[PDB]
């Protein structure tokens, strides 16, 4: 039931346009995750939304 936040568990630097920079602990809502190990994540930190790579994140 419900949503499932994910938290970051390490810092990551964008290398492309539409990814998101991030940091260990930052929490995530993912809009997206039928596209591929890229997940299109709105940030609770900053309400920005943009890629995340999946391994760089856990369920909360």
């Amino acid at each position: 039931g419900g949503v499932t936040l994910f938290v970051a568990l390490y810092d990551y630097e964008a290398r492309t346009e539409d990814d998101l920079s991030f940091h260990k602990g930052e929490k995530f809502q993912i809009v997206n995750n039928t596209e591929g190990d890229w997940w299109l994540a709105h940030s609770l930190t900053t309400g920005e939304t943009g890629y995340i790579p999946s391994n760089y994140v856990a369920p909360v």
